[PDB]
């Protein structure tokens, strides 16, 4: 089995420095260029995706619909899973980054941020910026959806969906591909590797380059993982 | 019942005068503005779709994609079927559409384009321009796949899709839209409406304009059918 | 690819001498002990389905419960079509058999029994063997739904599901098993062999005994079709 | 939201005082016996299925089939997974209940038997008893698949299952069946109702009858849940 992970470039509030999470932000004019990178890279180097997952964000969405377009592949099967979401930020979804630095300071900042386990604090159910009863997860338990997370948290959720539906695939021979989020995808790949809950918050993820994972029959590397552009990512 | 259809915008063979039907052709610079023209046209016209269905073909793929971004409905979950693609044009498929009216003249020109039951002649299986063995069917028996095809043979494949799995989403109360091809949906407009075998020849789906169908129960139009754009539609 | 064709034992009206069609009539006790034999039979040869595929008509369903029960596989996938359905026997449903060859004389007789393209007369919509309204049938296209049908109509009918939805089974190398009736798997089996309309009159597939089907890449047989019991097919 | 839980009766391991498990053991003729009755129940009652879940264990499916038959919508769809499974035993599995207890005595056996999570010592791969690699998980996640458990750890592998393609069925209006096992269905209503880690224990869901629940659009229980034999099931 193969996998291939792809983390959607830039979006729109990405420019604007506000924290995202789940609201739904569209792609920057500049993330939609690395999409067709992504897509050229696929092409390219010759990794041929037979199936495709992605979130329920339309960023991610987009940054398939646009890779998939370059490559040739965008009549492969498609599944969309809330499972594959990004980290949900919270209280701190749609506010400037900058200011929350100086309302918070330096540490509390940097823990909200790259710490494992500490969540920021939930949003309130009423705020502009929650997604309490949005329309495309209305046939998903109201009482799992979150209203806030932590990269542990994403783990969670996220591990039932790859260990029933993703790996159905894989363990079938097909090439599988995800376009996810920054940390949806640490945290799949924190599993994969065994890497502990100290070390995750040193990995990074670029964007619009496809990541591959050549796996065993027990879905384990069978050797080190590779990006299709080494240069572009160690940069 | 809410039915949505939107015929794919311009591709890049209609510059070069080439029959394309099967042939995977992708969406003009053109093309691509008149799918975000028709997801304007959802959004603004307040249509909102719950469940997309797609052929197999690129270029329908790529509107609804183009347009789903523009309504913001790029969530919703999304279904492929062969029997949703453009009608073969058999021996046609990459041929220029001007030389071909000089080889068989007009008569024999309309009819290989626009008759109900006759078909082109069926593609040479090792032509450049033929879609047999083509991965993306590759999960289909081989044997119903078509070497050419006629509006009366796209029909009868593209009915078991919509009797089976597109009616189970309308009589389940969804908002159903079909990103298609101008035939298969020609061939759906005449069996919703009852249009004749010898009327059917001079119905068009304007390219880009969503097209609704408000269906009762038994999938039958309660009231005629509109576009979203009533004046750009006729 | 390897296909297994099991039609069901007689049911409760087969038994009182009754045109069946689409009624849900139930197998009888005696069908019950063929269904066993069935499922006794897959494990003996060693015929192990890895999917199922049945019709909505309860005496087939019931079929596959008990064998698939005999044979140890319980729990693999199971999907079901109205297209695998018995052809629905119109005005003839509910009615003695013997009675109606009275009514109508020999060739008229053996017309709506054995012809491959002249139905029987429409059942009447308000008739009590009337499957029309049915909840089982509630979200197919109610205008596809047929008051009458020929072998010919049946083919029409049940070949869409078997070229897109079985075929994928088949296709991706899984065994598939399908439990259908007498007019639907024999009408399938003119399909895989090309026998004319002409020949197939002549053609019975005995019930209780799996006939097994070897195909190649195209799905057109290898070599030629076999029960497993052949002496008892023969009987 | 209507939800109708059903527990499978005597396996063929009843009579011979062996921990089960995840063994894929059969109903007896009695638990075939009980399962009728369950169907003849709903069918009674007036509680009708609009689709069915069960485990991937012979013995609840089994219960299902007969269940439906006597119900009379052996039609309905059919959807299993893992996740309704029974606690797995570990080491425990294929082993005499009474030469357990004289192993680790009675405090031990209790904590392995009634804690809500303390599970018993992990099954060897290499035991005959031991379900790795037994064809009807073989897409599922290796590491996943279990080698032991305890009441807890079911509950949380079940749930995923229940949020995402459980209550979609539920949440979309269709009345739900769910022909599991004591555990997984304990487990169920442990969360159902708001039972305590240390009160679950206490409940005890008969075999054989029909436990049903109304449901409200946060999937919490707007009345209380009901037997289809209140009699019996005391
Ligand atoms: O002129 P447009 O409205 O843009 O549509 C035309 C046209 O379709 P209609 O005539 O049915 O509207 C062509 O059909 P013919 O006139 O040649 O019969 C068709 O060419 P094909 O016959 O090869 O389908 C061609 O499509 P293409 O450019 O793919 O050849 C193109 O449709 P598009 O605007 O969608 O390209
Ligand atoms: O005593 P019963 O009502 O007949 O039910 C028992 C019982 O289950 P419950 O205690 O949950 O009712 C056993 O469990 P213990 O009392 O021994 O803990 C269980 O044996 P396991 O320990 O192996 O689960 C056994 O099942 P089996 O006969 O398969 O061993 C059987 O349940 P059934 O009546 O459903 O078989």
């Amino acid at each position: 089995p193969k996998l291939v992970l792809v983390r959607h470039g830039q979006s729109e509030w990405n420019e604007k420095n506000l924290f995202t999470g789940w609201v739904d932000v569209k792609l920057s004019a500049k993330g939609q260029q690395e999409a067709a990178r992504a897509g050229e890279l696929l092409k390219e180097k010759k990794v041929y995706p037979d199936v495709l997952y992605t979130s329920k964000l339309s960023r991610a969405i987009q940054t398939a619909n646009i890779a998939l377009e370059k490559a040739d592949r965008l009549w492969i099967p498609v599944n969309r899973s809330w499972r594959l979401n990004e980290r949900h930020y919270g209280d701190l979804q749609g506010k400037d980054k900058a200011e929350t630095l100086k309302k918070f300071g330096e540490e509390k900042f940097n823990t909200y941020r790259r710490s494992f386990d500490v969540p920021p604090p939930p949003i309130d159910a009423s705020s502009p910026f929650s997604q309490k009863g949005d329309e495309r997860y209305k046939y998903v338990d109201p009482n799992v959806l979150p209203e806030t997370e932590s990269l542990a948290l994403v783990i969670d959720r996220l591990l039932p969906y790859w260990q029933d539906v993703i790996a159905k695939d894989l363990l079938s021979g097909k090439t599988v591909m995800i376009a996810a989020h920054g940390n949806s995808l640490r945290g799949l790949v924190k599993h994969l590797e065994g890497i502990s809950d100290a070390d995750i918050a040193k990995l990074n993820i670029p964007t619009g380059i496809p990541l591959v994972f050549e796996l065993d029959e027990n879905l384990k590397p069978s050797k080190p993982s590779y990006y299709l552009d080494p240069e572009a990512a160690a940069a």
